């Protein structure tokens, strides 16, 4: 649906969310996070992805500085990690995140994951983080619908994000249409299935018959189940190739097809299994 890299979908805030990003998970710090952020938004990217947890927030400031897009147009995302749960733990670990990314407010501020019994206060930090204007939206990654149920009880703000893993292998179909009826947008982490898919049969028909590769093809699937994307790459190639997914369309049944490879299985952890 994005005619281009510019595209955008609104939260339910108002916000503008750009549809497609880069994800710089097991992205080493200083030089390579930095490299890989300026030649994404060289080549148009204008959403990034990170978290305290990867180490990184340091280089992807850099990359921010030294691309010269303008901070506003740039949509930056992090997210506080499991340690720092809790009420004033939370409110530290954000002002952490923008010291490393030298920003003044972050786009989005993602709980990383939900874990057994602090999210819920974790939650009113970033309630009152938003508050105070430093930081545009907020939301959650890895939550369940239990989860979310949970969280709305007694949440002032909806989440207006949720970031989960995403991929043919992991389709989410019940938590994709819960959020949907809730106006929470989803988001896929290591949509690309961390370059496992890169051999399935499946996949490869649909490339060759679009002239494309299987991560163009699985991006644009998430574009056209309305998923927000944003896909890990380091390399500049690499980068460019993952976004160049405007100029063709799957029809219903290829993407039924691929909806059909479903097996729930994750390269990440299960939330309810990553307890602390």
């Amino acid at each position: 649906m994005p005619t281009s890299l510019k595209d955008t979908v609104k939260l339910h805030n108002g916000v503008e969310m750009p549809w497609f990003g880069l994800g710089v998970f097991k992205v080493e710090n200083g030089n390579e996070a930095t490299e890989s952020v300026k030649a994404a938004i060289k080549n148009g990217y204008r959403s990034i992805d990170t978290a305290a947890i990867y180490k990184n927030e340091e280089g992807v400031g850099i990359g921010i500085k030294e691309s010269g897009v303008a901070r506003e147009e740039l949509f930056i995302t992090s997210k506080v990690w499991n340690e720092d749960q809790g009420y004033e733990t939370t409110l530290a670990a954000f002002e952490k995140s923008l010291e490393r990314l030298q920003l003044d407010y972050l786009d989005l501020y993602l709980i990383h994951w939900p874990g057994k019994d602090k999210y819920k206060d974790t939650w009113r930090a970033l309630e009152k983080l938003y508050k105070d204007g430093k930081i545009r939206a907020i939301g959650v990654s890895n939550f369940q619908v239990h989860h979310l149920e949970e969280l709305l009880k007694d949440a002032e703000i909806k989440p207006m994000v949720n970031q989960v893993e995403f991929h043919p292998r992991l389709t989410q179909k019940e938590l994709r249409d819960y959020c949907k009826g809730q106006g929470i947008q989803l988001e896929a982490w290591s949509p690309l299935m961390q370059g496992q898919l890169l051999d399935n049969e499946v996949l490869t028909q649909i490339a060759e018959k679009h002239n494309k590769s299987v991560a163009q093809v699985i991006l644009r699937w998430d574009l056209q189940h309305g998923v927000v994307t944003i896909p890990k790459s380091i390399k500049e190639h690499r980068i460019i190739e993952n976004a160049d997914i405007f100029d063709f369309e799957l029809s219903q049944e290829d993407m039924d097809k691929i909806d059909a490879l479903n097996k729930d299985e994750r390269v990440g952890p299960n939330p309810d299994e990553l307890l602390f």
